[PDB]
């Protein structure tokens, strides 16, 4: 099977790459960074980021896998003293998949789109930032304020934790809208986040400034002349290679409790 | 059809009660409120929640309506000047139905099961209040302050909303836990709320004192001698009549924003 | 000088009590429960609570010194391993003064005064609770929810902040109010805390129920046919004996972050 | 009296100073808008702060009166209806003054200073954003996030409000810092608004990017090569004029509750 390796850059995981590199060189594995079946990403949360939209064209055809060689990830999640473990697992085919859901971003001007594995927010570019809030179609808020957040399941324990949003279990195919400090007293928002299910499309429009900063996981990105930022569930799923039982709770619990 | 009707008891909800039943009169509608196949409820959101709460024996033979005589509800959602043109379509059967999930309460000490159609809550009975919270038999966290909530999908514009928990759209089938003042200093919570989906069962067990005040929507409920508190998302759901379309976010912005 | 101790009365906080009251044998220190001059509670900020609210009659005549034999407390702050040391100290008569704002609720069903080092709290007794906020005469909020909470500035780091409080140099007089999950649809309250100073007065007025839970500190406290509860910055201090620099922040860093 | 008037440039606005003047100059007032006593500024809150800024070389000189063209303001909290009676008041000098604490800022590349009459924000400049926060030369914690906001207690009813922070009366003399969706898993800040007296001084040092953010009020302003920003409660004061009673609880009441 085609693999690649992405790695953070730092000592430590320059050098487990090249361990797992020649770990694989002992089966039928083969190094190809163009059309990888097998997506290894050996750092934090961060790198896998960068190895999820290095390779965002091909998601149906490839299973990824997070090693982390600081502190426990998200998404990197495999311990560096079990990759000598997973390279026969790999390399044997001893292994499921799972699926998480994923975040469709649409930006009008011409349209481009973008797939989330965290979050995409919107901001400006000059303090607040006005925005009309609309959900299938009905104006729901004006929302004022700092920006607004839109997160993936596996994305809620990142930004949309930090700005007070639920923690949802990535086996739930939704998306949640989260406020950054938005203005109430003209101006009334919800205040609380917001849980939207597959097949509901929230759309964001400009009331007087076109000009957005809107990013997509760790890419941000000044939009010029925008009309309109529209947010849905992808159709479409990252998947991954899994191996052994961590539940997603568990990861929760050793992330944030102990 | 067999239907009933339960009135807040205020002149106005009387009044339109006693005139429902006249107009349903006209057609081949009979008055049973042993064994209605609709319920009408007029009122308010409590209103509804009693009449959930006197019927959920028969939940998958019963289609519920709500009639608000005062400001819009989230269940109670027709307007009195249009209960004449429901008479008609409910004896014409020109309606189909929509489910929400509902929330399973069981308390060991035997044991005893609850259906919530809002939330069930626990606290004390005398200050905090220390539980340990058990995801799919896993300890999460131990959890010392007020109390814990754990809210159904539309639920979650209820005392979930209060608590800062996110608003669920009903057609995702999950519960959502929000934790009432905890004590973070021995002492470490998550904070944020969780959105569970179906089939995971989060489980409270005491520490100290066994004796909790268990709410289920408007019924507590100090319960004595208690081993254990589990939730899960009911494999049962509450059927409403439907008639228009009044979407939920629709409801939450009438409710909330304007 | 007339000194007393007072222990959380497990092992450790006992023979502690037992070694200082020897230690004090040595100088001219005799062991008063009655009309001591000094008071030390050994244990944690909960026994010193029970300290506070023992000697609250003569809060003038008295300095207060806490001792943890656990982990650190904002009340209690001394280890022991500087037991033997502030014997010393004490009896020599080497240490200045430093005063704490303090709350004084007022109960009128008659009226009844309480002094809190921490806070005094309003709930029920049955699900919310409405109350009609009064500041300085003037209507304020009619506030409906699970409670309200008056805290002092040192008690900012208890109660007040689980229900997401600012926290307050003990220098400034000031109290502040917290809302206890709010209902905001009827019914609008302000949500963020108010800090009030010195000669303010805010008082708590019945809507219909007259039977509330009234804490201060850790008592409580069902109180029968009330008409009003009022709160304002205490004239009285209470005083504490020090000794060396250990200040109010690198007491919340210590406490919370490391 | 040298007085002058600002106007937020709309027809309404500028008609009413025209007025004013005209009203003005039945009296023995002169305008001068390079050395007034008296400031009047007409429109909102925010053309209050330009005012403000404008002047705020001869703070110590000077009364402002603030006049909202539109909805009720905080400072500017008088009707244009009675635009004809302040006239009359100010030129026979019926009137006292009350002053508000100001917010110190200290830069450091050089040093430069600014006073903000609501705030001052440190934000970056991509993502966050990690700062040690210092306060009185003892190292709190590390700040990373979205930034950070110290405000006057007059400033708590706007950016502070939105974070979450609590309303102060403007009469205790203190600053509020809040945080902007801060990180917490490496990465642990107190959460809690932190309030500080007069006197405290709360530094922040940058720890990889030098390149920040700072806004003071509606100003900012990218900073280059900061070494450290310094906030304390000003030795200056703002003062107002007043004429009649409108305390800053019913200021409140009235831009938030009714
Ligand atoms: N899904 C996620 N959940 C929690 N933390 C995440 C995350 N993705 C990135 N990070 C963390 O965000 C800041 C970086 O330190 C990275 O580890
Ligand atoms: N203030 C903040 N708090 C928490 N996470 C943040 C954050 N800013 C960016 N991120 C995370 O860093 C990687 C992105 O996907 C986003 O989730
Ligand atoms: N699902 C729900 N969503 C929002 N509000 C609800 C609700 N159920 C009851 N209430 C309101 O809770 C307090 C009562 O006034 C009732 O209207
Ligand atoms: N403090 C509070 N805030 C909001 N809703 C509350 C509440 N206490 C009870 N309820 C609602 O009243 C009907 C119950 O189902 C619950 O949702
Ligand atoms: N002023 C205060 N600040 C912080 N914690 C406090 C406190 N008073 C009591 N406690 C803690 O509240 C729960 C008990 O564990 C006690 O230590
Ligand atoms: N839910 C809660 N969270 C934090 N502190 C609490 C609490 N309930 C009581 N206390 C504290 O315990 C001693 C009291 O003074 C109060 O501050
Ligand atoms: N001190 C204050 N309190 C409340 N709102 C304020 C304020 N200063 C400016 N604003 C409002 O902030 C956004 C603008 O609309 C302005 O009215
Ligand atoms: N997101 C936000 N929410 C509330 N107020 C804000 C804000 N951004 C800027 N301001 C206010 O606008 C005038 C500034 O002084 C600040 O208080």
């Amino acid at each position: 099977m085609k693999y690649m390796i992405t790695s953070k850059g730092d000592e430590k995981s320059d050098l487990l790459r090249l361990n797992m590199i020649a770990g694989f060189g002992e089966y039928d594995m083969e190094y190809d960074d163009v059309e990888p079946e097998i997506v290894i990403s050996i750092g934090g949360d961060g790198t896998f980021l960068s190895a999820f939209h290095q390779y965002e064209e091909r998601l149906d055809e490839i299973a990824f896998i997070g090693i982390h060689t600081g502190h426990l990830g998200f998404y990197a999640d495999w311990r560096p003293a079990e990759a000598d473990k997973l390279v026969k697992l790999l390399a044997k085919g001893e292994y499921q998949k799972v699926s998480y859901p994923l975040l469709k971003t649409t930006v009008k001007y011409k349209e481009a789109t973008y797939l989330a594995l965290n979050e995409s927010t919107v901001k400006s570019s000059g303090g607040p930032f006005v925005v009309d809030v609309v959900i299938n179609d009905i104006h729901f808020e004006r929302f004022r304020g700092d920006g607004l957040c839109m997160s993936t399941p596996s994305g809620t324990t990142a930004y949309n934790k930090s700005l007070g949003g639920a923690l949802m279990h990535p086996s739930i195919e939704a998306m949640q809208l989260t406020e950054m400090a938005s203005i109430n007293n003209v101006y009334r928002t919800i205040g609380s986040p917001l849980v939207f299910p597959k097949h509901h499309v929230v759309s964001l429009q400009p009331v007087n400034d076109k000009d957005f900063q809107i990013s997509v996981d760790h890419l941000s990105i000044l939009h010029r002349d925008v009309q309109e930022i529209r947010y849905e569930v992808s159709a479409k799923k990252i998947h991954f290679a899994r191996f052994r039982s961590f539940p997603f709770w568990r990861r929760v619990h050793d992330s944030f409790i102990e």
